[PDB]
């Protein structure tokens, strides 16, 4: 029983892709389980949960997951708030000075939506976004906060990718070789995210550099070099695996130059892009093998090799499909 | 609106230097702002400017700067005739005599042009002044590989498949089984057949971009392939795990090498430079390889230290362009 209270504005007649942004909005908020009422002047309604929704907005995330007591925000500005019932135990009609009052009264987070607010002088941009929306938010609502985190406590995003990458390395070249398969598995999974925060990072700071893209990249490959050599070791000196030890040769060379091949063909202008196997699905695979290899109590060993030898194969494919992007780029085949 | 007439000869279809005389022609007469037409009885379409080519020619020269009424001629031999759109109004039907009325009725000059009228009987004279239009131990050894490769019909990126297969497949096959000064010989052999592909693809009057990124790529593969198969037999053959650290060391760091160069170059930064590049990765460890296994006079130790060192030298490399990408211009520039 969760109740949005979106105020009324002119902007919302505007229809925008064949519907109004008022049966639009009404369309999203629903969908996330809210009863829609558009107002001029607040009556609350006794409910559990309050979107009061301010300014006109087209939101552009389709699971809308709101929990707790939040101010929502795009682009900074401060489009509506998630309140409890216990709003309605405060609101006395002025809604400024009630909301004033249950923000000094409890402790609220900011909650990044996926929207953007609707003017007279901005409905191209609007139309633009939703059809990108239409052809992530989540993965930015936890990223945001972890990233600001990072950046108050004075690190920059370059040391990030320094300390992902080392934690990385260092977990895979300590904990696979002495068969700890899956202890290492956690710890390299939860390091390469770590690395992949320095984006957020840099983008809360107004831009990157090219440096520290070059760093972040040259990075991924060692810490993939890494997680291969760890189990490589193991599976040569531990299992004593011939057959699989190719296999990890495979994985390990073909995962560098299947890296390599986007970025050489990027540095002749062409595009090397795509694949089967990426880098996420590559370490998914290895590190979903090596853990279910060796997971507590109910380990199935034969995950490594299957994870190991299909990784192998997808990965040799990949090698060739990116090859057939550099073939079909344009300006690939002139005599130049 | 200028129109190159070719006459059509049954040699324009013989291929000189991987490409047919047909083709060639076409692209020089292209280059120099011409449509190209072949016919066999001329039937003259409206244009500015006529470039009439009545005998088997091969062009020779890379800039050809027409204008106003001239003929071109080499050595004596009439090559072609320059005439203004004005000869359209004299053209009868008769070629030859419509020529010979158009020279009657103009002052023409002379314009030497580099080219070689062809016959049955001087197409390998043709061919040696087109090498030597387009164009060490390189001259007498490699050029005339180059040229007999591309006669009997393969392309560069054949070749350089083809190499990088062969020095593959020495280094997995011979490295394994311990066959280590072998495998170093058919390797360095297999590395210069692949290096032929750049002379190849010189003849043929210019290479590609995907060729360039696929002979970087093989390069990446070969040297995987080789430190693969040297892992795989000091693991197993010798039973040596500081020197797998070393090798392994090796593998990754010449993988990530060439990478940071090929990323910094898609960035629009440098990366090049280092004390161990890929020539003399190659021939510290192939040297090292052939020296511990050579006949007579095996000497262990070479292996190692070429290993040990290469490894110190490859980490050391690694910095050091990433420093290079570090202080390339625009590396530290926020992008907004
Ligand atoms: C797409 C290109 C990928 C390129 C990278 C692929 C890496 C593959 C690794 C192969 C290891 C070689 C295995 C060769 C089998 C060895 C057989 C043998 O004789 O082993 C004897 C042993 O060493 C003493 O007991
Ligand atoms: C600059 C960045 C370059 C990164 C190069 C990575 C090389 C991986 C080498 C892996 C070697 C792993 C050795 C682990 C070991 O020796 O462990 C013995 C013992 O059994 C354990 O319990
Ligand atoms: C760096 C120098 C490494 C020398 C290693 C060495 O001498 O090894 C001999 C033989 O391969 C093993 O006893
Ligand atoms: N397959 C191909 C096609 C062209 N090329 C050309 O030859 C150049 C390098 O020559 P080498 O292979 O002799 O080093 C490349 O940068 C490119 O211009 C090539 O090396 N391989
Ligand atoms: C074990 C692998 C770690 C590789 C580290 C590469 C060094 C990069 C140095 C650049 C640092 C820029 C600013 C650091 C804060
Ligand atoms: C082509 C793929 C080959 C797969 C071979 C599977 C071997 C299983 C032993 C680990
Ligand atoms: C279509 C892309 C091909 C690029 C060259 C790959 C060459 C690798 C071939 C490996 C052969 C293994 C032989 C082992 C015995
Ligand atoms: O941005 P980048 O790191 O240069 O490019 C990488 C990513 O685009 C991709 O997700 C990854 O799976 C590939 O390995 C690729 O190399
Ligand atoms: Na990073
Ligand atoms: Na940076
Ligand atoms: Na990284
Ligand atoms: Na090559």
């Amino acid at each position: 029983m969760r109740l949005a209270y979106v105020k009324n504005h002119e902007i919302y007649g505007e229809k925008l892709l064949g519907l109004t942004l008022r049966e639009r909005i009404e369309k999203t908020l629903q969908r996330a389980g809210f009863d829609v009422r558009f107002f001029d002047e607040l009556s609350l309604e006794e409910a559990e949960d309050y979107l009061i929704i301010l300014e006109p907005v087209l939101i552009l995330e389709r699971d809308l997951l709101l929990e707790g007591r939040k101010i929502l925000v795009s682009d900074g500005f401060t489009v509506g708030y998630f309140f409890g019932g216990d709003f309605r135990t405060v609101f006395d009609g002025n809604l400024q000075s009630s909301i004033e009052k249950y923000l000094s009264l409890n402790n609220l987070e900011s909650y990044e939506i996926w929207a953007i607010k609707l003017s007279n002088d901005n409905l191209k941009t609007a139309e633009k976004l939703l059809l990108s929306s239409l052809i992530r938010a989540a993965f930015a609502r936890i990223t945001l906060p972890l990233a600001r985190a990072l950046l108050r406590i004075g690190l920059t995003p370059d040391a990030v990718t320094i300390i992902g990458t080392t934690a990385s390395v260092a977990g895979a070249l300590v904990l696979f070789p002495m068969g700890k398969l899956f202890p290492g598995a956690c710890v390299v999974w939860f390091f390469v995210l770590f690395d992949m925060l320095d984006g957020a990072m840099a983008r809360l700071r107004s831009g990157g550099t090219r440096f520290g893209a070059v760093l972040d990249a040259a990075c991924d490959r060692i810490s993939d070099g890494a997680v291969f050599s760890g189990l490589l070791w193991w599976i040569a000196f531990g299992m004593r695996d011939r057959l699989l030890v190719v296999a990890t040769l495979t994985c390990l060379v073909t995962s560098q130059v299947i890296s390599y091949i986007k970025a050489r063909a990027e540095a002749s202008g062409l595009r090397g892009d795509g694949g089967i196997i990426e880098r996420p699905e590559r370490l998914i695979i290895v590190l979903v093998g090596a853990g279910v290899s060796d997971f507590p109590f109910i380990a199935w060993p034969p995950a490594l090799p299957v994870a190991m030898w299909v990784l192998a194969v997808a990965s040799v494919i990949t090698l060739g499909q990116r090859l057939h992007t550099v073939w079909t780029s344009p300006g690939a085949t002139d005599r130049i």
